[PDB]
C-alpha cells in the first residue's frame, strides 16, 4: 503494497495538516499511542516582529482529537512549532517545521479588488500584541441572490398571476472567515467550503454564516440559513442541524445557554395570519434548541410585541437593506417578504441579537427597528430601552426610565432626544447583551437617532454605549459611552459589536459597516479596544472588504487558551 | 401559482404521511398555527381483535414537530385515528382517516424466505394486550462483507505479499427494524435507508445498527459502524456523529447517562501495540462522549483487563463468535482481526454491553470472552463476576465471591461449576445492566459453560439471571433465574437481552438467537415477559427471520406514552 | 432587497472567476445575451519574460458556457486578459484584469519539502516557448492506505482467521494537477475536491487519477478508482460514471476512440478461478464503454495472455511496488493482491497502456509485466513485441521478428539481447501508443532489461523508442531511440510517457520517476521534447515532488487552441 502513513515527526507521532480538512492554518501531532500531560504547544513569530501564539492542552481535546491540536500558523510558511509535555514522569520537548498551503477565495469576480481582505494596524498599545480576532466577514457571489421560498398568492392578486415569494431565503452570501493578530496577519482560516457552497443549489449549504460564539467548551456555535451548527478551532463540526419543521431562516445570533440549550433567531414558515395568508415570517421568532436540536420554546415576538410601530421603521435609511439617504416610506401594500414594513410577514422586528439571563430565566433582544426589550419565560415583556413614541399600552408601562447617578429623572422627548443630559437611548443597534460587570452594552449603530434623518449624512454617529438597569425601580442610566465624538469615519450604519473585556478592563469594539455608502471603496471594519478608564484606544486595526460596498457582521475577541479545554 | 400545500384536514392542519421521510408508519397533523394543549391521541386497532394505541403529547413535541405526532400505524390500511386536544378553553376532537404505503426490504435474494420477517403469537396473558416491542433485528446483503481497514504489514509476511486486513469493517449488515403488537402486527417501521445503503460504497453508511437505547428524552440513541446515532419514533434523525478520529468499528450498546453524555463500544484505530505494530482493535475500548461529538473518557480496556486470559476463549464453539459444536482451538499465529484469539489486535474480550452506575460514576461491562466487570473513572477493576480459572492478580483478587441466602459461601470450582446450588456464573452473557430493583440483569447465552463445550451440541441452554452484589463484601448472590429448563429450544449462542420491569412485575427477555444453527432454518428471536413471582408465561412472540440462519440482535420494550414527551 | 449578481465588466457580461468551483485559474465572461462570433482569448505573460497564451473560442464552447471561458491565468495575480469578437458586423474588443486567488495543497504533513511542486527549467529552445505541459501527478495522503476489498477465505486458511483481502483498493492518492508553461509558471490548477477527498470513506471519492487523455471534443478523460470521468479545461464535469458492476480498479489508462466509446483498464470483481476460489483481478481486463456507462466489449486477459509466464516476473526490482535493488523472488504461496505473482488475483499483467487501432478494430497494450501485445476483436492475439523466453505456442508464433533497415533478422537471445545492433525490446514499458507517423511509440523504462538485475543499479537507463511492425511479414524494426546514453538521471523505473509530435517534428516525453530510490530527496518528474532528426534537447523542465520519494504518473502536451472547440 500500500502506502504508508505519514511516519513520526519526532517523539509522537505524524504532524497531520489540517487534519479535518476545514482549517488549513492548523495541524496534529499524531498521540501514536503515547500516554502524555501537561502539554503545551507555542507557534513562534514569523519575522522580527512576528506575535507568539502559545496554549495549554487539555485531556479531553487530546482524547477528542487523538493528538495534539497545533492552531495559529501562517499560510504558505515553514511554521516554527515547540510542542512540551509530560510521559512516564519525564519533561519532553518537540520542535517541528510545519509548513502550510494557501488560504483561497473560492468566490471572486470583476468586482474583486484583490482575493483576500486587505488588514492595516493602526494602534496596539503595550501589552495588547498577543490579541486574537476572530472576524466574522463575507464576500458576494458573482450571481446574487438566486432563490425564494414560495408564498401563498393573495386574493387581491392577478388570477393568471404566478404566486408571490416569502421570507427571506435571499439572505445569502460566502463566508469570509479568518482570525488576525496585531501584525494584522491571518492566524486562522475556515474554508468557505466547510459550511457554504454557492455553486451548487443545495439549501443545505446556503445562508449567511453569522452569529459564532463561544460555547462553555471553548468551542463555536453558528447559524447559516436553514441549519445551525457547532465547530472547534480545528475546524472540526461538531453539531450540525436542520432548524425543527416549522422555523426558517436563521440570522444573526446563536448562543449557549448554561442548561445545554441554544438560543437562536429565526422565523415561522407557513405563518397563519389573522387574514388567513400565510407567511415566512421575518426575524421575529427565538428558538431554545437542545442538543438533539428539539424545540425546549419559542417566543413567537408578534403576540409578544407591537408588530404595528413604526415610530422608528418611517424614520430609518432605505439604504440599509441605490436610494442611500432617502427617509423610508413606509407603503399600506408593501408585498409581503424581506421589506422594511409593519406587520408579521414584513421586517417590522429585524432582532439581531441575543442574551440569556441566567438570573430569572429571561431572554434580552436587540430589536433593530424596535429597541431593546427583556421577555421572560412566560412570554411577558419584563422591560424596553426605546424612545417612548409609538409605544401603547400595556407596552408603554414597561419602558424603562432614564435616571442620572444620583437616581434622578432625565427629561427626554418622546423621540428620545433628552435635555442637559449626555443620555440617549440606541437607535438600529447590535449585540444587546450582558457584561460581567453586571450592566447591559450595546452597540449603538445611530441610523434614526432621535427618530429622524439628520439634515446632512456625515451627521450621522454610532456609539459604544453601557446603561445601568433596575428592574424593580424601572430606572436605566447611562454609565459609559464611547465614539459620538468620533464622526462619520466611526459610524456602523448596520452589524457591529462591543463586548467587555475584564482581563484588561476594556471595551472591545468592532465596527462593520463605516463607508459602506462610498460607492465603489472597500467597506471598513473596525477592530477596537478602548481603555474602559482612560478611553484611550488601545488597539486599533482596520478590515477592508475584498469588494466595494460589502459589510461585515462581527468579530470576536478570542482567547487559545480556552480552545482546546 | 404552482401547486398547493395539502389543505386542512379538520380543525387543525393538514395531515401528513411520514413527514421526515424515515418512518412510513407514522403521521404528522400540522398545528397550522393553532395553539392547543392536553394533546391525545388514539390510533385504532384493526378487525375486532387489533390493538389500540394510545398516548398524550407534550409542548416540547408539538413545538418540535409543529404538529401533533400520529404513531402506530399499520401498513397499507385506512387507520382510524383520533386526536383530542383543548383551544382557546374548549374541548376539542378530530377524526382522521390516514391511509398509509408499503414497508419495503430492499435487501432480497434467493435465500429470501419472503420479503419481512414472519411473527407468530404463542402467548398472551390478560393484561399484557398493550405491550408493543421494538425490534433491532437484519438482513443479509446480497454481497455480503465486501470492505476491510487496511492493516500494517508484519515483519514475518511476505516481502511481495500486499498488506494485511485489520479491524472489524466486515461486521456489516442491512438493518431490519420494526415494532410488533400482542396480535403479531406490525405498528412501526424505520425506513433501512435512515441509516444504511449497502449497494453504495460509502462507509458512512455502512456498518451493523445496534444499541438502539431509550434516552431520557424518550428518544433513542443507535450505533451504526463508524457513525453513532439519535432519533425519535416520528423517524427524525436528531443526531448523527463521527466518532471522534482516534476510533472505530461501534458496535453493540450505546447509552446516555444523566450527564448528558452518551457511552459507545469501540475500537481503537492505529493502536501501537509493545511491539510496534498498529492495529484496530476489536470492541475492547469505551468511550464517554458528549452531544458534540467529543471525547469525555476514554477506557482502554486492553489496559485494565487481561488480554491474555483465554480460559473461556479456548472453551468456545467455532460456530457463533457450519463449524458448529467445535471447540475453538486458539492458535499463536491467528492474524490480526476479527477473530477469536488473545491480544490486543484480536477479539479478547468482545464487550457487548454497558451500564453506568451513577452511584460512584462507574461503568459496568458484558465482555463476552472474559465476563462481567466493573471499571471506575479511575480506570481500576472494582469487581468480577467470572470463573476463577486464568484470572492473575492483580484481577483474581476483584473476583465477587458466591455466597448463598444467608451469606455463606458457596463452593464452585475454577470452571465456575458450584456445589449443592442453584448459583451459575454467566457465560458469553449480554446486557449485564442494573434493574429498577438494585441488581444485576444479564443474559447468560451458555456457550462455553463451566469453561468447556459438552458432550453433545444440544447439551446447551440460556438464562434470564438475576444477582445482588455487595461490594463492600466482594460477594454475589444469585436471587432470581429462567429458562434452563427450556433447553436448547430456548438457547440462544449468541446476542440476546433482558430487562426487569417493575411496571407489570416481569422480567422481559428476547431471545435472538434460538436455532440459529438448523440449517436452512429461519431463526428464531423469542420475545418473552415471565411473571417475576410465578414464573409463569405472560408473552411469548416469535419473530422468524427472512433468511435462514440469520440472527437477531435485541429488542426493547417501548411505551408510546413515553415517546413524544 | 436580494443582493445583485457581478455586473457587466465591458461590453459583454460580468467576469466569473473559476465559474464551475474546480479550476481556479480559470474565468468565464457571462454572455448576457450578447450575439458574437470569432471570438479570441489572450492572457498576457506577467513580466518581462512571461509567456502568453492566446487562443480562439469555438461557438458549442460559448453556448455551453454562456460566455467566453478564460484559461491560462497565474495564482494570486491581477491578470490581463483581453477578449476580442465580432458582433453586429463590428469588430469588439475588452481588456479585463482578472485577480485570482491561491492554488492550495490539501494533503500536507511532516513529509512535505513545501506545499507546491517545484519546477526547474533546464532548456527551453527558440520557437518552443508557447508550449504548455499538463502534469499528472500525485501526493501522499496523510493517512496511507486504509481501505481493502474482502475476498474469499481460502480452504487452507486458518478457522478462526478473519477473511482476506482481494484487487487494489489501496491504489489511493491525492491527485496534483497543474498545466506548467516554459518559464516554469503554474497556469493550470485542478481542484484536488474535484474527484478526490481522502479524509472521508466515500470510495466513490478515492484512487488513483489516471489516464488523462484528450478527446475528439478537446476534452479529457480520466479514471479514478471505481468511476470514470470527463471533464474540459474550465474544470466542468462533463462525465461521471460508475465502473459497470462486475468491474473494479480502473487505473493508468482512459482512451476514447472514433466511435464514441471510452477504453477503460480494468480488474474483475467476483472473478471465479478455476479452483473456484472469487478474486478481484489486477490490471488485466480491459472495457470498452460507452457514454451511458454500458459495457460495448471486454477482453479478459487470463484467457488471452499466459498469466503463468514468469520470465520477466522474476527478474524485477521488489521496490517498484524498503526492499529496492533486490531482484524479486516469486513465491508459489503469495497470498492474492497487489503482488508480484503469476495467475488471476495477482499482478501478473499490469497493463498499464491502451491504444485503439481503427485500422483492424483492435487494441494494443502495454503490459509491464508482459510485454506489448495487439489483441483482435476476436479476442486473438495478433502479434507480441517481448523477449521470446517464456512463451510457450501458441503464443511464441506470434512474437515479431526483429530486422534491420534492409529487412534482415537481427540475431537475439532469449532475453532479448541481440548481436551487432542497436535492437532491444521493451521492459516494463508504458505508453505503447501509435503515432501519426504510423509506428509505435513506447517509453522503454529498463527495469528487469534483458531479463536480469544489473551488477550496479546505476547501470540502468531509460529509453524513448520507436518501431515500425510489419504485421503481414511479422517483423519489427527499431527506428528511433534516445535516452540510453543519458544514464542514471535519466532513468525512470516507473509509470513514464512518449507521444511524437507532428507539429514541430519532436517527440515529447515526461519520465516521472527519476531518483525514486534517492531516500528523502524529492522525486524527479523530466518534461521533454527531443527533436527527431538531430536529437537535440529543444525542451527540458523537471518537476520535484512536493514529498520525497513521490512518483509522478504521466505529462500532456496541451493545446489551447484545441481546448474550446
Ligand atoms: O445588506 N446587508 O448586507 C445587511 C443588511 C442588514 C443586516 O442586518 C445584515 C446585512
Ligand atoms: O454473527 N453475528 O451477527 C454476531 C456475532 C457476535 C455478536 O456479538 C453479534 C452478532
Ligand atoms: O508505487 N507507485 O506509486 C506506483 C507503482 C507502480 C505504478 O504503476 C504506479 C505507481
Amino acid at each position: 503494497a500500500g502506502f504508508k502513513p505519514a511516519p513520526p515527526a519526532g517523539q509522537l507521532g505524524a504532524v497531520i495538516v489540517d487534519p479535518y480538512g476545514n482549517a488549513p492554518l492548523t495541524a496534529l501531532v499524531d498521540l501514536d499511542s503515547h500516554v502524555i500531560s501537561d502539554v503545551k504547544v507555542t507557534v513562534h513569530g514569523k519575522g522580527e516582529k512576528g506575535v507568539e501564539i502559545s496554549y495549554p492542552v487539555g485531556q479531553e481535546s487530546l482524547k477528542t482529537y487523538d493528538g495534539v491540536p497545533i492552531f495559529g500558523l501562517y499560510q504558505k510558511f515553514a511554521n516554527k512549532v515547540t510542542v512540551e509535555w509530560k510521559e512516564n514522569g519525564k519533561v519532553m520537548k518537540d520542535d517541528y517545521v510545519v509548513h502550510t498551503s494557501a488560504i483561497v477565495n473560492n468566490y471572486m469576480d470583476n468586482r474583486s479588488i484583490s482575493d483576500l481582505q486587505q488588514t492595516k494596524v493602526i494602534k496596539v498599545a503595550p501589552g495588547f500584541e498577543d490579541r486574537l480576532y476572530l472576524v466574522n466577514t463575507h464576500t458576494f457571489t458573482a450571481q446574487g441572490s438566486d432563490l425564494h421560498w414560495h408564498g401563498e398568492k393573495d386574493k387581491n392578486a392577478g388570477i393568471l398571476d404566478a404566486g408571490p415569494a416569502t421570507g427571506a431565503l435571499p439572505f445569502d452570501i460566502a463566508p469570509f472567515t479568518f482570525i488576525v493578530d496585531t501584525e494584522g496577519e491571518y492566524r486562522w482560516w475556515l474554508d468557505q467550503d466547510t459550511f457554504y457552497d454557492g455553486r451548487d443549489r443545495d439549501i443545505n449549504k446556503r445562508g449567511y454564516l453569522m452569529g459564532i460564539r463561544e460555547t462553555p467548551r471553548g468551542t463555536f456555535t453558528a447559524v447559516q440559513g436553514q441549519h445551525w451548527y457547532e465547530f472547534d478551532m480545528m475546524g472540526q463540526v461538531l453539531e450540525d442541524h436542520k432548524l425543527p419543521r416549522g422555523f426558517a431562516d436563521a440570522t444573526h445570533e446563536s448562543i449557549e445557554t448554561p442548561n445545554g440549550t441554544v438560543l437562536l433567531r429565526v422565523g415561522k414558515s407557513n405563518y397563519r395570519r389573522d387574514d388567513g395568508v400565510h407567511v415566512t415570517t421575518i426575524r421575529d421568532h427565538i428558538l431554545e434548541v437542545d442538543k438533539s436540536g428539539r424545540v425546549v420554546d419559542v417566543w413567537d415576538l408578534t403576540k409578544i410585541l407591537d408588530p404595528k410601530r413604526d415610530a422608528l421603521l418611517g424614520a430609518l435609511d432605505a439604504g440599509a437593506v441605490a436610494h442611500a439617504g432617502q427617509q423610508a416610506k413606509l407603503e399600506p401594500d408593501t408585498p409581503f417578504g424581506d421589506a422594511l414594513g409593519v406587520g408579521p410577514g414584513r421586517n417590522w422586528a429585524h432582532v439581531n441579537s441575543i442574551a440569556y439571563d441566567a438570573k430569572d430565566d429571561s431572554i434580552i433582544l436587540s430589536s433593530r427597528h424596535q429597541g431593546v426589550v427583556k421577555i421572560g419565560r412566560d412570554k411577558q415583556v419584563k422591560w424596553i430601552l426605546a424612545p417612548s413614541k409609538g409605544w401603547e399600552k400595556p407596552l408603554a408601562s414597561k419602558l424603562l426610565k432614564p435616571v442620572d447617578a444620583n437616581g434622578k429623572p432625565i427629561t427626554c422627548n418622546e423621540n428620545g432626544l433628552c435635555e442637559n443630559s449626555d443620555f440617549d437611548f440606541t437607535y438600529t443597534q447590535h449585540t444587546a447583551w450582558i457584561s460581567s460587570k453586571g450592566t447591559l452594552t450595546i452597540f449603538d449603530n445611530g441610523d434614526g437617532r432621535h427618530l429622524e434623518q439628520p439634515a446632512l449624512p456625515t451627521m450621522k454617529y454610532s456609539r459604544f454605549v453601557e446603561y445601568k438597569i433596575d428592574e424593580k425601580k424601572g430606572t436605566v442610566q447611562q454609565v459609559w459611552e464611547y465614539g459620538k465624538e468620533r464622526g462619520y469615519d466611526f459610524y456602523s450604519p448596520i452589524t457591529s459589536i462591543i463586548e467587555y473585556q475584564a482581563d484588561r478592563n476594556t471595551m472591545f469594539g468592532f465596527g462593520g459597516s463605516i463607508h459602506l455608502f462610498d460607492v465603489g471603496q472597500p467597506t471598513v471594519g473596525k477592530l477596537n479596544e478602548i481603555d474602559y478608564k482612560t478611553k484611550e484606544v488601545k488597539v486599533e486595526i482596520d478590515v477592508l472588504s475584498d469588494k466595494p460596498n460589502q459589510t461585515h457582521y462581527r468579530a470576536l475577541l478570542v482567547r487559545p487558551q480556552q480552545m482546546f479545554k
